[PDB]
DNA sequence: GGTAGACCTGGACGC
DNA sequence: GCGTCCAGGTCTACC
């Protein structure tokens, strides 16, 4: 009863709600779609993970987003804790307004948006987001979710244990940068990315200013940021893009990869024009990103999230 | 300045 | 049941 993961039904007094219609958010369409790989649907409709150094369980009803946090006596979340949630989901941004705009300038989006409401963007933590997507290159969401889990168990701060699951906070830069980490990561199966993680942790700390440098980009231009990030080992244009979009507040950043090419080609009959190649190339990718930008606007990145999400559901 | 592979890993085809 | 193909790409020789 008081043990294991909570459920709205079983521990009523331990939950608190945030006004939020499904139309403005769909947990099942956001949390497992590859923005963040730290959420797991332990119970049906209930998602658990680490949000702001604490473990939470989220679930929703037609017009409410019910929350519950595990920290010392169990109690409903506090208004300030609850704000951590609203901030993480950027609830101030009205998906309805965005969806409307995109829908009016793109008949196709209109078409797709009907069956996929509530796809918004999470505003993630720089570090967690940087190393997660570093693990994402040339890989699939299932493996990624796995690696990121082991990485946190191995180098993350132990939070709490629910049932047979022990939650860890995301590793710090110091930890990731530690002696012999690459070896360890390699045993955890991070593949050739083991080195990217280690190399980047050190690069950030031992030659870029450390955590502050990174957090500084959140105020720099998408241009600056994307530029700055590519410096890092394992970080290219696409990865630098996912990070700008989901952690650095650059909503026009449009991650381009095979997924987007399939979307572009199949639903827009898109082709590179001012580019040499016919297929994916650094020059063609940039073009595609620009295409989607001029199509959707300042929040092109968010619109991208909507389709990319629906492309995983194909 | 732009290309063509090589690449950890492991579930998904297809022979 | 065994070799391709592919997944939230990046990095590196090479013409
Ligand atoms: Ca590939």
């Amino acid at each position: 009863g008081s043990e294991g993961h909570r459920t709205l039904a079983s521990t009523p007094a331990l939950w608190a709600s945030i006004p939020c219609p499904r139309s403005e958010l769909r947990l099942d369409l956001v949390l497992p779609s590859g923005q963040s790989f730290r959420w797991r649907e332990q119970s049906p409709a209930h998602w658990s993970g680490v949000l702001a150094d604490q473990v939470w369980t989220l679930t929703q009803t037609e017009e409410q987003l019910h929350c519950t946090v595990y920290r010392s006596q169990a109690s409903r979340p506090t208004p300030d804790e609850l704000e951590a949630v609203r901030k993480y989901f950027q609830l101030d941004v009205t998906l309805a307004q965005l969806y409307h705009h995109w829908g009016s300038v793109d008949s196709h989006f209109q078409e797709v948006a009907q069956k996929f409401q509530g796809v918004r963007l999470l505003r993630q933590d720089p570090i967690e987001c940087l190393f997660s997507f570093i693990c994402s290159s040339n890989n699939n969401i299932a493996r990624i979710t796995g690696m990121v889990e082991r990485l946190c168990q191995a180098f993350g701060p132990r939070l709490i244990q629910l049932d047979d699951v022990t939650y860890h906070g995301f590793p710090s830069l110091q930890a990731l940068a530690g002696p012999e980490v690459e070896a360890h990561l390699r045993k955890l199966g991070l593949g050739y990315r083991a080195r990217y993680v280690s190399a980047s942790a050190r690069a950030i700390l031992e030659e870029q200013g450390g955590l502050a440098w990174l957090q500084q980009l959140r105020e720099s231009s998408y241009e600056e940021a994307h530029k700055a990030l590519c410096i890092l080992p394992g970080v290219g244009t696409k990865v630098a893009d996912c990070i700008c979009l989901m952690a650095l507040d650059k909503p026009q950043a449009v991650p381009v990869n095979v997924h987007m090419w399939h979307i572009a080609q199949r639903d827009y009959s898109w082709h590179p024009t001012t580019s040499q190649a016919k297929g994916p190339s650094p020059q063609t990718n940039k073009e595609l990103g620009n295409f989607f930008r001029s199509l959707w606007g300042p929040y092109a990145g968010w619109a991208q999230a909507v389709l990319f999400s629906a492309d995983l559901r194909q």
